[PDB]
């Protein structure tokens, strides 16, 4: 099945919900790995409200991507431009994605709200082009 990734650099901000929401909506349809570059723990705050809606993000913290070949993959979305001090072996993929995706980090509790619906439909509208 479609492996898929959501990894920018760094993890303190972005390369968090999308791949909660992918885990979520494209289960038993396709895989996600959300490896990272740079990276650390997602926002506190963010799985606290992101566990609100039925899903960990905690649980990412695994080998960096570069540690995997694309290869293997099928989806990798950058998030945070195509450069993204990233392989050029995750963007060459069957698709590749990248959003102006807001993020929550220290910002108020609307914020958190608005960043479940965007990457909701984000995360859909990857989902229904792929599978």
């Amino acid at each position: 099945m479609k492996k898929v990734m959501f990894v920018c650099k760094r993890n303190s901000s972005r390369s968090q919900m999308a791949e909660g929401f992918a885990k979520t909506l494209g289960a038993g349809k396709i895989a996600v790995t959300s490896s990272g570059l740079e990276s650390s723990r997602v926002h506190p705050t963010a799985i606290a409200m992101m566990e609100e809606v039925g899903i960990d993000i905690s649980g990412q913290t695994s080998d960096p991507i570069e540690n995997f070949n694309a290869d293997d993959y099928d989806v990798v979305i950058s998030l945070c431009g195509s450069g993204v001090n990233l392989p050029p072996e995750w963007v060459t993929q069957e698709i590749f994605e990248d959003w102006q995706l807001e993020d929550p980090d220290g910002q108020s509790l609307e914020v958190f709200r608005t960043v479940r619906g965007q990457v909701k439909e984000r995360v859909e509208n990857l989902i229904a082009k792929i599978s």
